[PDB]
């Protein structure tokens, strides 16, 4: 009959599981994709985004998703340990390391049976291999259950201070700037709130949006940035904006900027990675000690530094002379995911909008 | 705990097409059908509709079986504000939904289908138009409109710099739109000029509904200008104009939107130029195509709008045909898990 006409419409389409991390997106992709040319995470990320970048932009903006959704592509993985390969992807291009989404294909991984339970377990381990090295992710189990999860917790790569102090020079209303330059998986400009004159409130997202994207676009320009063990990342592609908290509960509260100047619902679980490298590159944060940190939706992820380490004759601009080489701090995160859909994307070829469109200003 | 449904989009504009898991619903017409899940159980749309399963300029409806005599669907239209289609655009695509995918069924070799959806707002006649060699892929929908007329024409709206003072008619297609030349704005449309073309379209309806107090003669409840469509010279030299709808709360249409297509109709046609029959195009934003005529006109003796001279015994109304395409663009199964802390969604859009 007519499923030739279903074989036909499905043709070149994509399984997801849909997903958020607290108010935060995850559309992870689990089929369709074919084989994607590249010995590592960030070759294959690469590749998507010089040859098939119109598949990020169907599967991320409108009509099927939003200016402010977020994803994956999920890849058998490659590097030894790891139970999935994971490229992120959002409304301007392919970050090396996300927290919240991490958190979700944790969850997910282990919600839908990619990774098996072991029998009687409390934690299922999943190691996730991502563009900026490995990611050790656990899986807290809801106690008396088979594979329900309460929360889920990644250990961070190597987080670090980068650069101390950076003065930015903005256009009229904003002026100049202070601003830390931090790695958390992504290069961050790590910026308070108070010096942009503007307050984190629902009510100032677009300008803390704008702000977020002039800020990163000067760094870019003035500031060359180098990641010392991953020669592929040399940007700052997301900025966090820092103030006072709301939840008496959190040390602070932040929006990050990032992508096609979306913000992110979550806490951000690279950049509280950054900002935990920061504070206790300044003696402000302790081995151990938890750190909270409130989003614009109110959402909390729970942090924790588990060790440092110092590396001999590797310096960035932060290392003074006084010191033997970089302090880099391994990061804890931990937040909730829930399942919102599984959703099959289908691209009819005379659909002008196939490959996604946004109304976003320039 | 699980939904299913049709993704679709009208040229660019989400429809998101629920197919089932809604409870049973009492009402024996829609509009009861309506009434009830506003009143009991509003927390399913706000679900569906807004973040993180939905977005800000998400639309869609719940499909149910028909009740009215002649229908062959069911329907309730809702968006992350409240319970109506606004421009028309649900109605094109659950009309390609219900033959694209069974719920209507198709007369052997047969070039056309109709579809008849029972809504809270009266019956809706629309046409699957199939694809010329096949059985169910359909290349466009048509739908009847309801009565559209001219209102009030020529009107001044004064407003503050830079825009100025603006002539405007006012038309009613499904709402009442304030019909606007960009000329007259001095915008350009574009996407990149979109921000000073939605500020100017507040700016005018507030202006309008401060100023005019307009009302329908045989709807009471509707007693604003709700919708500003703003038109000028096309892209596509298919096309006879190009237009931008802005409403809701700082909204823009990505279709070139059924019912404004309407009201635009009803207006050329008052002022004698659109013939019956003649095929008017409209241009989105974007670029793609809607296509009405004007099948036919009316006058009821007696009421009146402000644009009725003396000597005419009623009102002119007419009546358009709109088609236009809906694409499917996914087929999603929705979870909302009861501990979720957004199952009933959030939106970070402020006024
Ligand atoms: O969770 C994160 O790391 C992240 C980066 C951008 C959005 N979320």
């Amino acid at each position: 009959h007519q499923q030739k006409r279903e074989i036909m419409r499905f043709k070149k389409s994509f399984t997801c599981i849909d997903m958020h991390t607290e108010g935060e997106a995850a559309r992870i992709v689990t089929s369709g994709l074919p084989h994607i040319p590249g010995s590592n995470m960030a070759e294959k990320k690469a590749y998507l985004q010089e040859n098939m970048d119109y598949l990020r932009r169907g599967i991320m903006l409108e009509p099927r998703g939003h200016d402010d959704m977020f994803g994956a592509f999920l890849f058998d993985p490659i590097e030894e340990g790891a139970d999935l390969g994971i490229v992120f992807m959002d409304t301007g291009g392919y970050l090396n390391m996300c927290g919240h989404n991490s958190i979700a294909a944790v969850t997910a991984a282990v919600e839908t049976g990619i990774v098996s339970v072991p029998a009687k377990a409390t934690n299922v381990p999943v190691v996730l291999d991502t563009p900026a090295g490995l990611v050790r992710g656990t899986a807290h189990l809801q106690s008396g259950t088979e594979s329900e999860v309460s929360n889920a917790s990644i250990i961070n790569v190597p987080s670090f201070l980068y650069q101390q102090d950076v003065v930015v020079v903005l256009p009229k209303p904003y002026g100049e700037v202070r601003v830390d330059i931090a790695f958390g998986g992504n290069f961050f400009a790590i910026v308070p709130a108070e010096q942009l004159g503007i307050d984190i409130s629902v009510q100032n997202l677009s300008r803390l949006q704008e702000a977020g994207e002039l800020l990163r676009t000067e760094i870019n320009r003035s500031v060359k940035v180098q990641h010392p063990q991953l020669p592929h990342i040399n940007t700052v592609d997301c900025v966090e904006i820092y103030g006072p908290p709301t939840n008496p509960e959190a040390n602070y509260k932040n929006v990050v900027i990032f992508g096609n100047r979306q913000a992110d619902r979550s806490p951000c679980g690279t950049g509280t990675s950054a900002k935990m490298a920061t504070l206790y590159a300044k003696g402000q944060l302790r081995i151990g000690e938890t750190f909270v940190y409130e989003s614009i939706l109110g959402s909390l992820f729970q942090g924790r530094v588990l060790g440092e380490e110092r590396i001999p004759g590797v310096k960035v601009p932060v290392t003074k002379d006084a010191e033997e080489g970089m302090l880099v701090v391994t990061a804890e995160i931990t937040g909730k995911a829930f399942i919102m859909g599984f959703n099959t994307m289908l691209f009819d070829p005379t659909d002008p909008f196939k490959n996604g469109f946004t109304l976003k200003q320039y």
